[PDB]
């Protein structure tokens, strides 16, 4: 089972704390970070607001649950998560894995701001939304841009699915990996996700390339996710 | 312009001539086969029925239009098209390109036969439907099996789109159209396509590998499509 990183947020109105979940595993089934994987998530998830990036506090029954330090006003914020760089052997050579997740959260039933969500946060491989998904209806186009090391990434495959699309016969050894959208980015790194259903959506991109310092490691793999809501 | 291959058929009731179209270009816009491309489609499209595979005649206003030799009865049949194998240089090395198209045609309403459509026709990379698309409603699963050189192909990316999903880019980018479905085949080479809209669907698979005879060419690229109706 391949483990991937994503972020989820419960519905939050103005004045209350922001509850968020770090998904490490098979979307959308949240699972506790196992003991041997704890070191991979040594840094807490971050909340991105007008004042910048602030750490969140890991509160809750399970170790994947987080809450904001302070109550949040109405707006459109980001919540980011990172699988910290790890090394592993393959064949023989070294490969460094890094993973990223980003969730767009709208606090308030009428919040469709774009000042914060459209600014890159500096993830090695990042999906930067170019619009607020709260403005996107079913069948319309939601424009995003893929950045790698701060630059647009052309011809990258961006796939997308939603919670409930693939549910049949799910178990610990079954696929449930089907995507409801697939396209490639253009020369500006942009692509238009076209959602055919309302729900909780996850878009995925990945990039395998050479590690910059060949004297320490050979290959690099990045897996980046963007989660958001379509519809109300 | 990429230039992929697919097959289309018009609504045909039993007893009349089955008219079909060879699409060579950007789905779903049919275009006449250019002068310098005629040699690529040297063999006509084939109609697969109970009696087997038969050739179709290139009749019509445009060179991509084909008509069946004799009128067809009710049932479920296949219409197949082939981009004949061509060689080209890349970097340097040789690559052999082959493309295939298969359309499931239900001649007559209520016809949902599976004896013909589910039998492989021997394409180098082939999408063999394991069900008739007429039995599949929106949200249900349409199982297909991907075959390469006669054997099932695991972990192959099968995508699917439909006419009207992506409406843009006349010629400004000529990039491949967006897909409304993507998944990978299991160890039996099978995958369940989940269509979220009614209309004329095309599923796509591609396989790149080493050319068999390394003393003639190095690489081989195969592009295969399966077209059908949902609702
Ligand atoms: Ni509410
Ligand atoms: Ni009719």
């Amino acid at each position: 089972m391949v483990h991937r990183v994503w972020v989820e947020t419960a519905h939050t109105h103005g004045g209350e704390y922001l509850k968020a979940d770090l998904g490490y595993g098979e979307f959308p089934e949240l699972e506790p970070i196992a003991k041997d994987r704890l070191h991979i998530f040594s840094k807490p998830m971050q909340l991105v607001t007008e004042k910048g990036k602030e750490n969140m506090i890991q509160r809750g029954t399970y170790n994947y649950q987080y809450r904001s330090n302070r109550p949040v006003k109405d707006g459109s914020y980001l919540v980011t998560a990172e699988y910290q760089p790890t090394f592993r052997s393959k064949n023989s050579y070294c490969e460094q894995t890094r993973m990223f997740g980003k969730n767009i959260v709208n606090v308030g039933h009428e919040s469709a701001d774009t000042a914060i969500i459209t600014k890159p946060v500096g993830q090695n491989l990042e999906i930067v939304p170019l619009d607020n998904p709260a403005n996107i209806h079913v069948g319309e186009r939601f424009k995003v841009r893929v950045l790698f090391r701060g630059e647009p990434l052309p011809n990258a495959t961006v796939t997308a699915t939603f919670d409930g699309f693939d549910t049949s016969d799910r178990s610990k050894t079954h696929k449930t990996e089907a995507q409801a959208f697939s396209d490639t980015t253009d020369g500006k790194g942009e692509v238009d996700i076209i959602p055919l259903r309302q729900g909780f959506w996850k878009a995925s991109v990945e990039y395998k390339a050479d590690f910059p310092d060949q004297s320490l490691c050979q290959k690099q793999a990045n897996y980046t996710t963007l989660t958001f809501q379509i519809g109300h």
